């Protein structure tokens, strides 16, 4: 039976733009589905989407058949300087396709063993932070894992150190590419952009997309003019061919591909670190579960590729990370044909959809009622989750490229951590979520007390 869609109040002319002028739009957006249930209709002066919670229906928006990725506002706002590089470009466009088959076997899981001792050096520089602590001090937890995140992709990336652990303040790269993504997000709540009272931000964005490309273009001359061969994503692009192609990437788009995994891995890589740690240090039985293991597995000073796979229930505890606060909350996609959604709501092609993962995450028909306790046993038997429940990491081709990378820096990281500390929530921490181009629990502290134990 066709079924009319829900649509959340209204605001006359706007229709439903208001409800995004809000600094936690994605929670705002859950309380709506709460409210609302699997399906609303999202309307604004001249656009028009609908936003999906329900492993029913989110199952059928993830058939490539039917659906492809669109590209948000916020993507093509990104895209001012993350170019057709893989996360901003269109299904269709060429370098789309050249670059996933030139780039597909470098995350691979197998290629993970490669970055390993780079990931392992970033990741010795946290652990001896916090073992250099004073008594009185604490842990500034996103802050820290962003300085780990960035590091290791600049390192594995390019063999760039961007030195985040000698530093207060950002590498200058770091602040105008902040600086730039801040732009980017807040051009989604800005009526009238080409009022001249935006003529600073216009000025500023240009100059730090600058910033970035000179950096960039200069690192990748150098690596041209020395002839090194490294063990980094930069050698495989330079050296790479598409098979189907027979081409290689050329020189801009290799930039571009550099600026989409140095936002990748500053962003989304710390936040699901950050919330990990809040939910062990709030779930000290599941705390305690994790540190056995670490203890038991992680036998010599640093850890070994093979010792990071066997941290299985850490690995629980970073899916059910993951679950409850996807740090790439949302993705967008449109209908390649006229389609019929769930026997009940009509399509035709173009029509856009918004995946809303956290929603989804929250389904107490695939969860049970259980859905907002960190329970990382949910993950024990992975092959009893129904297809497209779980999505942190996106849809088919279009699914995250570093979701490897991602998991084995995230694994090896807190399997040393839970080693070397004893944590302790000090202040008794009150979950708050700040959103920008990705999730965070900001103002997140602990106190972490040494185990004396060497690397
Ligand atoms: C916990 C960490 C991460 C999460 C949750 C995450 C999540 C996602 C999601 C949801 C998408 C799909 C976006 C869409 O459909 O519009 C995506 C795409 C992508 N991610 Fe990640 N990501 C993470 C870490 C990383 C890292 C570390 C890298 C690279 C070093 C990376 C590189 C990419 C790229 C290049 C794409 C585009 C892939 C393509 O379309 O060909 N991500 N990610
Ligand atoms: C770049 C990546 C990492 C990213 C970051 C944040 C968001 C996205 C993706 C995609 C989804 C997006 C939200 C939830 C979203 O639904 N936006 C939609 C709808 C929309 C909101 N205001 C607009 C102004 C003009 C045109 C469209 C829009 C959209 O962006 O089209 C808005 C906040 C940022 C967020 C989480």
């Amino acid at each position: 039976t066709i079924k009319e869609m829900p649509q959340p109040k209204t605001f006359g002319e706007l229709k439903n733009l208001p409800l995004l002028n809000t600094d936690k739009p994605v929670q705002a957006l859950m309380k709506i589905a709460d409210e609302l249930g699997e399906i609303f209709k999202f309307e604004a002066p001249g656009r028009v989407t609908r936003y999906l919670s329900s492993q029913r229906l989110i199952k059928e928006a993830c058939d490539e058949s039917r659906f492809d990725k669109n590209l948000s506002q916020a993507l093509k706002f990104v895209r001012d300087f993350a170019g057709d590089g893989l996360f901003t470009s269109w299904t269709h466009e060429k370098n789309w396709k050249k670059a996933h088959n030139i780039l597909l076997p470098s995350f691979s899981q197998q290629a993970m063993k490669g970055y390993h001792a780079m990931m392992v050096d970033i990741a010795v520089q946290l652990v001896q932070k916090w073992e250099r602590l004073n008594a009185d001090e604490h842990i500034e937890v996103p802050e820290d894992m962003t300085r780990l995140t960035l590091d290791t992709i600049g390192l594995c990336g390019f063999n760039y150190r961007f030195n985040s652990f000698y530093r207060d303040q950002p590498h200058p790269f770091i602040t105008s590419m902040v600086r730039a993504l801040d732009e980017a997000m807040n051009k989604l709540q800005r009526a009238n952009p080409d009022d001249p009272a935006y003529d600073e931000n216009k000025r500023q964005f240009q100059e730090d997309i600058k910033v970035m490309n000179d950096l960039v273009d200069k690192i990748i001359a150098d690596r041209k003019a020395s002839g090194e061969q490294s063990d980094d994503l930069l050698t495989h692009m330079l050296n790479g061919k598409d098979p189907e192609t027979g081409e290689p990437l050329d020189d801009e788009n290799i930039r571009y591909q550099i600026i989409t995994f140095l936002i990748a891995g500053h962003e989304t890589t710390s936040g699901l670190l950050s919330f990990a740690l809040y939910f062990l240090v709030k779930n000290p039985h599941v705390l305690q579960k994790a540190a056995e293991e670490a203890a038991r597995v992680l036998v010599d000073p640093v850890p070994s590729y093979k010792q990071v796979k066997q941290l299985k229930y850490v690995g629980m505890v970073l899916n059910e990370a993951l679950r409850l606060w996807p740090t790439a909350p949302a993705f967008s996609l449109y209908a390649k044909e006229d389609t019929v959604l769930g026997g009940e709501y009509p399509l035709e092609k173009g029509d856009e959809l918004m995946v809303l993962i956290p929603q989804l995450h929250r389904d107490k028909t695939i969860w049970g009622d259980d859905v907002e306790e960190f329970r990382p046993e949910r993950f024990e038997n992975p092959s009893a989750i129904p297809q497209h429940a779980f999505k942190p990491f996106g849809n088919g081709q279009r699914a995250c490229i570093g979701q490897q990378f991602a998991l084995h820096e995230a694994t090896l990281v807190l399997g040393m951590m839970l080693k070397h500390f004893d944590f302790e929530d000090h202040t008794n921490y009150e979950l708050d979520i700040k959103e920008t181009l990705t999730l965070k629990p900001e103002g997140f502290v602990v106190k972490a007390k040494s185990k004396k134990i060497p690397l």
